[PDB]
């Protein structure tokens, strides 16, 4: 009676862009801002990793992430031994073998975890396509008919005109800029509030570029404008810093972090610091398998989990979380004015929000519902 | 006042790799009957060489391999070249912050940053004409005393070491039998080594709190000095609980797989007795020295992982490190073979379980690169 499932025959890894191949390129505050010559620091060195898992029946599944050539090394020279020969349904098993087999060098996040994540996603894609169901249905179905999005870019006013529920702006100054920096980023928020109205959400992303005092001053300077939350003020290792910041945050204003945190255990620690919302990235936290466990601990705490925007990889997950009432969409547009697929053009048939939402019928396709665009500058650095 | 010594700028940095996938110890993978193999030798060795504008050079080695060469040749080089040979701390900070978004605060990327830091210190010392340990403020003891890591503590004792660290052979899935066997192993070594010789167990991230607690107590009757790295590095909370349940007087340690100063701050606050950073994984010498300081500020010892000359020059200057580690890379653990043999030339080894400082009295880390190894240059710039 049971549906026959094939075994996985092989896994392949390619990379595009990177070392060995606009608003975001405009004075964005980062951990490197401290340095004038980097106010450049190689934010695009990794490039994109694409992992394809082929089953013994010819069916295939894939996923993409940030890892590039080095990611292909990890996949082609190490993880393949835990992937090939497995059942297409041995997703959790492969995931655990990967985490434990690379524990000694993964550093619980970053490059190696992004790679493990990509594999996990490619396995889920394959399984769903083998079964004939969208990932969100395999996970237990949607808990809402559509996903509502806030947009990340420099123009919250334009995002509002486009139907989004909010807009997240990046900070432009850091600790070394002192009171002037705070004054300028705060004024920026004040202006957007003026232009967007009261009900449209505004958020600040600080991309690990501040310390507790600067972050505290910035949050309070923005409190008069009802900033919903202040995101990733500190490097991910500074859990203690996050606990202190949260305690000094304006009442009602939320403190969030997590896109650069990896492994379930790290999120357990992060959650205990008191921050309001953890923001794991499926492609960095360990994959879908890990993301779903992270959602659960936040829920066990009566807290929301709001994953980083990862296109279809995130959509299929968040639509099933009773714990994620909204999601994120990155405005990869130079001026932030058009709806361009996030992973364009590597992904074919990638959906985009319409009126700030994506209905579930849109996700009703096998696996993650997209196909690999093999006309990209895909490179095969290693084989096995 | 005399004229300041003129220092050259670094001209270029190059990286090679030897070993790697492109050239019954308990582990986290032990639970799988097919890996109890799991690719523990996939990375290979990374060698970084920094050349100054005057032709002088400095280098260091670590675990990163080909991928490490990618990081060095395609990213970090921009923060290294053109700098003064004395801009060590600056380069170190630029590297940490420039790779923060993908380093994961440890592992592969940190091992790479570490290797660079060490190569820079090697260069600077060789340019100045002083051993690294003198640049750091001098030795605080005349010799480094060592305990040995291998399966034969009894042989290590005969060789003059102050102790012997054995690895565990079973884990949580083996239950009471596993505990019984590893405990008996310790009991036997105690019998053969006497009372004053130290015995330690390395668990290499393979246990959970309950198993570790039972194992420590089963070994308490034999005065095990400490139980090392029982849990994965992210489990700080686990370490706090384990420490609270550890036999009184028995120490709990960890740290060889932890990276960045901030992580060590967190680790130290769990209550564990001794942190064991590895210069080649924690971030480099620059970071190791800061780690030593927070342990000292706590009135605690810091005992770095054994990293040959890279560790020696650091630990001999720490009033906080009364002893160090030497790995028995011998199949049976019976001979004194240089740890990084043969990649390192003129690498010293302990004699009577010690290495006098006069042995370290050479420029930088006092060793030279053996260019007759299977060194590969995967990338250039």
């Amino acid at each position: 009676n049971i549906m026959t499932l094939p075994k996985i025959k092989q896994v392949r890894a390619w990379f595009t862009g990177g070392a060995t191949a606009h608003w975001i390129d405009d004075h964005i505050a980062t951990p490197m801002s401290k340095y004038r010559d980097y106010e450049s620091f190689g934010i695009n060195v990794l490039g994109t990793l694409v992992v394809e898992v082929e089953a013994e029946n010819g069916q295939t599944g894939f996923a993409v992430s940030t890892a590039g050539e080095m990611g292909c090394f990890i996949v082609e020279k190490h993880l393949n031994r835990f992937i090939e020969g497995k059942c297409v349904s041995d997703i959790k098993l492969i995931h655990d073998q990967m985490l434990n087999a690379t524990l000694y060098y993964s550093g619980s996040g970053g490059l190696v975890m992004n790679t493990i994540s990509c594999v996990d996603l490619a396995l889920w894609d394959l399984f769903g396509k083998v079964v004939g169901l969208p990932v969100y249905k395999l996970l237990g179905g949607a808990v809402r008919d559509e996903i509502q999005f806030y947009a990340t870019g420099a123009r919250p006013d334009l995002a509002k005109e486009m139907g989004f529920i909010g807009g997240k702006m990046p900070t432009h100054w850091g600790p070394h800029d002192g009171d002037a920096g705070i004054r300028k980023d705060a004024a920026m928020v004040a202006d957007m509030r003026e232009k967007c109205g009261e009900d449209f959400w505004l958020m600040l992303d600080c991309w690990m570029s501040q310390d507790v005092n600067y972050a505290t001053k910035l949050a309070h300077a923005c409190a008069p404008y009802n900033l919903k939350w202040i995101e990733e003020c500190l490097p991910p290792q500074q859990y203690e810093g996050y606990r202190e910041l949260k305690r000094n945050a304006p009442v009602g204003m939320m403190v969030t972090s997590g896109e650069h945190h990896g492994t379930l255990q790290s999120f357990r620690t992060l959650s205990e610091t008191g921050i309001d919302i953890m923001q794991p990235d499926v492609g960095w936290c360990g994959g879908l398998t890990t993301l779903v466990e992270i959602a659960a601990i936040a829920k066990s705490r009566g807290q929301l989990v709001v994953p980083h925007g990862s296109s279809v990889y995130s959509h299929h997950a968040v639509i099933t979380f009773t714990n994620t009432p909204f999601s994120e969409f990155l405005m990869t547009s130079p001026d932030c004015s058009t709806m361009r697929p996030q992973f364009d053009p590597i992904l074919l048939n990638e959906p985009v929000p319409v009126n700030g939402r994506i209905h579930k019928s849109v996700l009703d396709k096998p696996g993650f519902g997209v196909e690999l665009n093999r006309d990209c500058n895909l490179k095969r650095p290693y084989s096995h």
